[PDB]
Formats: structure tokens, sequence, C-alpha cells
């Protein structure tokens, strides 16, 4: 586990744990749709984006590097008052049961929730909140059922149970797609958002404002 | 609610009940272009694969066919006068049925369904006994999570079992599932199509034959 962003008690951008090949593209996925949304929103922007939900995330290999990607990313800003969320993303292998992670126990979502919270005490440490990064385990995530292409169109899986089955058809929903859920707020209900790829930029002020 | 199409060793002719021809029409090319690919590729070799070849339990979405989601099983078959073609016994569910929880979900339904099927390969079970277990069978136990739209897909999805069985039905959509106990000669797992198998494809339901590419590993 490692974080990205921005954190009250520092005025530039903090990263610890990450490497180049998830920040890179989450940076600048994060940064286009955080122009977007303000383009479209404008003045309504801050008081959207101030009361908007934390959101858990998976998103499949291949999206933001090789490795699946699972975390939680809350709104946040630096020292100096520029906004910018702030992410604490655990990298999974390319078998990872993205499945069970989005469909399993909510845990280790809400220790990670707690501690993005934490950061937004005044007399926060940002070294406390380095090191409960670093302490931190990965999601329980397990391997997902084996499978194999078979002529160029067929997906076999070694799957003979019910919950097996279950399992494996799970985890290919998540396959090329990102997952997003989380408590909501007062102006978005609790529930689950599916995008084939990474949210395009004119959908990232969807996190921010609800119907 | 459920009900059969194809061939049985006790009548002559194509047999159909309880099915609209929306199913049978479709289903009927869909298996006819199957078993005339399969024949072609395997020549000699084909009617040995046919009738040993599994008895394959699916799950097909809505609009690959009729309009209708399917599920059921088929199995090889052959009618009174020694013609090759395989008996379906299928239930037609809403467009809006939950396929997840059904290929996730209990297999005792569709062991039912497969003990039926298998009932009429004995000299001499009556052909009006298996109709009337047919016509008298429940509708399998499956009414999908609610989903909208915005590219997105929102699913009013709150707890980890709701996110679980939503994921699980979006595997389904577009797509058929062929799942069972296999052959001799083809292990026991799933298999999934976007959309119908091509034609070429049917062949791998006989002899599970292909490319494997292995994608993701067994664990120790």
């Amino acid at each position: 586990v490692g974080f990205y962003g921005k954190l009250a008690g520092r005025g530039d951008f903090v990263s610890r744990g990450l490497p180049n090949t998830f920040v890179e593209p989450w940076d600048a996925w994060l940064a286009s749709g955080m122009r977007a949304s303000q383009d479209e929103l404008g003045a309504a922007w801050l008081d959207a984006y101030l009361t908007s939900p934390l959101w858990r995330f998976a998103i499949a290999p291949g999206l933001l590097g090789g490795e699946a990607v699972t975390g939680v990313v809350m709104p946040s800003i630096d020292r100096v008052g520029r906004y910018f969320p702030l992410t604490v993303a655990c990298l999974l292998p390319a078998n990872a049961d993205l499945g069970g992670l989005v469909g399993g126990d909510d845990g280790w979502f809400e220790q990670v929730e707690s501690l993005l919270l934490s950061t937004l005490e005044p007399e926060a440490e940002v070294e406390a909140f380095e090191q409960a990064v670093a302490q931190l385990p990965a999601p329980p995530c397990g391997p997902r059922i084996e499978q194999s292409l078979i002529s160029g169109n067929l997906l076999r899986s070694e799957a003979v149970t019910p919950a097996q089955r279950l399992a494996a058809l799970a985890q290919h929903a998540c396959d090329g797609a990102s997952h997003w859920w989380g408590r909501g707020s007062a102006r978005i209900s609790a529930g689950l958002m599916r995008y084939q790829g990474l949210p395009p930029a004119p959908a990232f002020g969807r996190f921010l404002t609800g119907e």
C-alpha cells in the first residue's frame, strides 16, 4: 500500500509506495477529470467537491499499468489552498480476484477511509499518515479462477461448483473495467458504478454531484 | 413454463412443446449450422464424438435468440428412424431475469432436467411421460439488481452481496454460458461465448478440442 495526492499539511504533491507506472496515468486521469468537472460545474464546483463521497475502487490490469489496483480516493487540498484528491492504493497481481474484492468484506476499505479522513484534522501529522499507510496490509484478495482462451473466442474457466461459477463470472465482469462504490453522501446515494476503461474526463463530475 | 424441442428415439419427426417459435426458429438454425460445421470439420470422426459428448447446461442472454433469456440443458439425440439432432429442454425467462445467480446458483433444477433428458435414452420410455414431466417442471430459481445508465453502468447495490450479484449478472449480458459434468473426453467446467457460439465452434462441445492459451493459473 502507498498513497498519492495532496494533503493539507503539505504544499506539494506527496507520494509514497507507488511506482510511476501507476502514479503517472492516475495523476493524468485525475487532473483531466478535475479540469473537466471545473469547466462543467463552474461556480457550483467547489461546494460539490468539498461535500462529495470517498470512492472505493477496483481497476483492472492494463488500465493503470500491468497490475490491478484497488484503493480509496478522497477530495483533498494542499497547504496553500490548491485542490486535488488524496488516494491510498494497493497494486495487485494481474490474476487478482477483483470480483471477490468488490463483492467482498468492507473492512479493508473502511480502514483506508478512516486513514484518509484523519488527514483532515488540523492537528494531523503527515508522517503519522505516511506510517499508517506504510504499515497497512493489502486487502484479502486471492487468485481468480483458472481460465484459458480457446481458439480465439472461448473463455474456459475451471469452475465446477455453483460458488466457483459465480466467482468466475464476477471476476470476468471486472476485466477491462473500473468499479467505483461507497457510502455516497447527502447528494449521492451509495451504489456501484462501472466504466469500461477509466471514466472519461467529462464523467468525472458524477463523482461529485448526483441526481 | 418449461418446454422442449428437438429429436427423441420414440418419435420419427421433430418434436416441440411449450416453446414459442421466437425461440425455436433461431435455436434450430443455430443447432443446424453447428451440426453441419462440426460434421464438415470432423468427417468420419463426427459420430463417435457426438454420441459420447456431454450434456450442456446453458444460460443465454436476451436477444441472442428471441427477446427472452433462455436457460436449459441440451443433449445429443436421435429420432425413431435413426437421424441425429440434439434434444433440448428450455425455460424462457423475462429479458430482465438474473442469469448470474442461475449460472452461479443451485444445480438442482439442471440435474432434474438432465435426468429427464437421460430418461429418453431408455428402451423404452414413454414419450407421453417425458412431455408430462417437462410440462410439470417448475421454472428455475433465478430478477437482476436494479441498474441504469449515464458508458456508465450504475447498479443499485449497497452491500457486498448485492455488488457480487451485480457483477455476475453483468458477465452474462450479451453472452452464452455453457457448463456441466463433462465426459470421459471433456473436463467439467464452464464456457463463455460473446454471443452464440459461432458454427465452427460447435465442434468444441463434442470434442473439447482447441488451441488453448493459458490466461490465469490454478492454485496448488
